[PDB]
């Protein structure tokens, strides 16, 4: 139990009848390990399972669900509060797994609880939009079948180019975009590669922007084409101010943001999370 | 014919009175090597002296001047298909020498002129734009104003592209796998390297790979991005490079083109590359072959 440090798990209601798990958890109690189990039905819900956790003085607050759910445990986890902030840990159960995934952990239920209670936790960054929202992530951006990859990567239907600025970092860039793509993180909407190099402990953010009327054969393309493509033009900068003219909405790991003005920094090491040994997203 | 065949020299006119050209082509004469000599004086001349060239059964026809000679000298060698047409032979005169200069060719008459007598010969690219005129070298386009009635940056813009001043404008612009669209600046399509004196624009270009290289500048100012590294250059959001056969430039607003220095102008731009088109006497380690 000293290698089993106490914790907090929140679990997403789509999850709340995981039998499995149930079992697992229901072993590791056995040995004197101290696992609490919540679980939300809505947005708001974690960030108050994560402050019943500071009281509980827990040392790990695992997410267990989606992106989406990683992400609002991560939120109410770098919330300046008094005390030593939980590290984070990760139990893959949504459908979108990107972030889990990306950063290799376990596929086996009981043995990613392993890894999420008893491994060690690094420090890694987390994206700010606007000194408001969040993410750990990817955001992407746009203005306005095969048509489940656009919707699924984005709250987008049918993109159309329009014009915006961007700067940063070493960084000036203007004219028109069809996709803004900002990771922390590699991956989104499943599997789709789109800042390849992204590091979650660099301070940095990767930046992609693509250009051009047509996104999808860019996406199936390969790291080759993709550096050959004169539509895809990728920076990297602790900071991005992007202003478009007309109203681009981001879409951060679920959350939608709309706007004209967004300035996005990185939270340097905002967060311990528990990540295995060889994490292919770290430095 | 020998380790010195016949050459033809063509002696481009502002350069008739240079001394040391002249002592080094006589201790070569000297030493029973033929080297025979006409000067132009305006264009056309060097159409006329190549097909005399031909005649006299040289091996090699030498440009004396700057890259506009070598275009003149290689558009009319790159006409002949009667057989095997004379190899193109390289000095470093005339005002504008940035071909020969990136080809690394002797910055000395007397070294200069053996390896283009007797130096090696390499089947090299040239390309050609609209079915009329052709380069070997480098085509730089910019989009703002011509000059309306000396030295780096400043000689570049205002001295071969002529320009008043550059203002990002529409075009349109494709290649084999290649299809670009929005505002510019200033677009360098490349057989060779550089261009304005020392200004390299397609740093990858290869003289002999059957492509052209395409380099666009996008953004307000261009000064700056002249002056970044070969990696500051990969990293330029602004900066776009693109490789080709082939290239179709397509400028809604007239974009004036500069092709080795004569200017070319319209709305619609085809450039081709004509592999292999000529043969150039260069030396063993040059930076332009593949
Ligand atoms: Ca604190
Ligand atoms: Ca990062
Ligand atoms: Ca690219
Ligand atoms: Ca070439
Ligand atoms: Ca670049
Ligand atoms: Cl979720
Ligand atoms: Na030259």
């Amino acid at each position: 139990m000293a290698n089993f440090p106490a914790s907090l798990l929140i679990l997403n209601g789509k999850s709340a009848d995981n039998q499995p798990l149930r079992e697992a958890i229901t072993l590791l109690r056995d040995e004197g390990i101290q696992i609490h189990v919540r679980v939300t039905w809505e947005k708001g819900d974690a960030q108050r399972y994560v402050d019943e956790a500071r009281r509980l003085g827990v040392e790990t607050v695992i997410a267990g669900g989606g992106d989406g759910t990683i992400n609002e445990v991560s939120t109410a986890l770098i919330q300046i509060r008094d005390g030593v902030a939980p590290a984070l840990g990760l139990l893959p159960l949504g459908t979108a797994n990107d972030f889990a995934t990306s950063a290799g952990i376990p596929e086996a239920l009981d043995k990613a609880l392993k890894l999420a209670i008893a491994g060690n936790a690094m420090e890694i960054d987390m994206a700010m939009v606007n000194d408001k929202t969040c993410f750990i992530n990817m955001a992407t951006g746009g203005f306005g079948g095969v048509s489940y990859l656009i919707h699924g990567l984005m709250r987008m239907d049918t993109l159309t180019p329009d014009r915006c600025e961007i700067r940063g970092e070493n960084f000036h860039w203007q004219g028109d975009a069809l996709v803004i793509g900002i990771g922390n993180g590699r991956q989104a909407g499943g599997g789709q590669q789109l800042c390849p190099t992204a590091l979650i402990n660099d301070g940095l953010l990767q930046l992609r922007i693509f250009t051009g009327e047509e996104l999808l054969p860019a996406l199936f393309s390969t790291l080759t084409q993709s550096d050959d493509n004169p539509n895809i033009i990728d920076g990297a900068s602790a900071w991005f101010d992007i202003h478009a003219p007309h109203e681009i909405t981001f879409n951060l790991d679920g959350e939608p943001l709309s706007g004209q003005e967004f300035h996005i920094e990185v939270l340097p090491g905002a967060l311990r999370c528990r990540l295995p040994p060889d994490c292919p997203l770290l430095r």
